[PDB]
């Protein structure tokens, strides 16, 4: 004891505790209820989580994210060779295994993906110990349903290196179903729709007498909230050009700053119909203050939002199920807060109500925490 759940996400992680019959999701030292799965190596130190993400633009070659895309795989694997093309850090081979290669304290170092994930897990462990007091011993840690045994074991090894007793590795869609108590709610076919910052996972589960079976999986491992932000960046960069006769495109700091504003404006647009952009000296000392509507944001993303229904139809086909045979739909990932996404999914399911009352970026850690409590007794 205590009963701890960890969602070890590819870009963000979340930790929960089960205390007094209820889950508490734990904020970190910056007050954030999710923590970047980021590890940065500098001239003097190792930075993890927010501190690592906050200096990413300044130190991109020595700042690791997406270690979850490498964990448990071989360097020769097609996904690894493909992913390597879009990362600013170096990935190398040792005994056929991938490792990130970085500069740390003026020297070249290499780390297995489970070593990076262990550093992330140590941060999640310290986040829970600051909240609880004392030491955390045990955790349930989640993985995607399509992870194979090598990926599960290497995830566990990250827990081991961290010094956690890994009670169980469970599937992220299963954790989400557990958070909603769908294994105690009066067989059920459950669709989990998990749309994060850089991944889209659709899973179909069956649940009976507390037993979960994965029936099908589908999605896009390179689609998420970041793609929506890209569409807003291009729109507003064109507007800046139109109003100020300055093209920011070749200037990577100005583009990065616009993306930061767009990420935040997008978040506002899930609860308000307009968001304000307020950038001081975006380019050549010229301010960019402007306003963007929800309807404009939905327009710029018409394909990407409607496109999320294709993996739903595919997972149904693979499960050999009609959409009418789904008893529960669960929203997971920060992106499922987007109202237009909620509406497209609900209309597809003929007006069916969505399970969405639990913060969608917290649902996975929430169910992992419930599971930890069960196993600890």
């Amino acid at each position: 004891g205590p009963a701890i759940g960890i969602d070890l996400g590819t870009t963000y992680s979340c930790v929960g505790v089960f205390q007094h019959g209820k889950v508490e999701i734990i904020a970190n030292d910056q007050g954030n209820r999710t923590t970047p799965s980021y590890v940065a190596f500098t001239d003097t130190e190792r930075l993890i989580g927010d501190a690592a993400k906050n200096q990413v633009a300044m130190n991109p070659t020595n700042t690791i994210f997406d270690a979850k895309r490498l964990i448990g795989r071989k360097f020769e694997d097609a996904t690894v060779q493909s992913d390597m093309k879009h990362w600013p850090f170096r990935v190398v081979s040792e005994g056929g295994k991938p490792k990130v290669q970085v500069e740390y304290k003026g020297e070249t170092k290499t780390f297995f993906p489970e070593e990076i994930s262990s550093m992330v897990l140590t941060k999640m462990k310290e986040i829970a110990e600051a909240y609880l007091g004392g030491k955390v011993h045990s955790a349930v840690i989640t993985v995607p349903a399509y992870f194979n045994d090598s990926q599960r074991q290497a995830t566990k090894d990250a827990g081991t290196i961290t010094g956690l007793n890994v009670l169980r590795i469970i599937n992220e869609p299963t954790a989400a179903a557990i958070a909603y108590g769908l294994d105690k709610k009066g067989e059920k076919n459950v669709l989990i729709f998990d749309l994060g910052g850089g991944t889209f996972d659709v899973s179909i589960l069956t649940i009976e007498d507390g037993i979960f079976e994965v029936k099908s999986t589908a999605g896009d491992t390179h689609l998420g909230g970041e793609d929506f932000d890209n569409r807003m960046v291009s729109h507003l960069a064109e507007e800046f050009k139109r109003k100020h006769k300055k093209d920011i495109g070749p200037n990577k700091r100005a583009v990065r700053r616009l993306r930061t504003a767009c990420e935040r404006a997008k978040r506002t647009l899930s609860s308000s119909t307009q968001a304000s952009i307020e950038i001081d000296s975006l380019y050549e000392g010229v301010d960019f203050y402007t306003s963007i509507t929800r309807a404009r944001f939905e327009e710029l993303n018409a394909d990407l939002f409607r496109g999320t229904l294709e993996p739903v139809e595919k997972a149904l086909r693979d499960a050999k199920l009609d959409k009418g045979q789904i008893q529960e739909i669960v929203l997971v990932g920060g992106s499922t807060r987007i109202p237009k996404i909620q509406k497209l999914l609900q209309d597809f399911f003929n007006g069916k109500e969505l399970n969405k009352s639990i913060n969608p970026d917290e649902a996975v850690a929430y169910g992992a925490a419930v599971q930890a409590a069960i196993l600890i007794g």
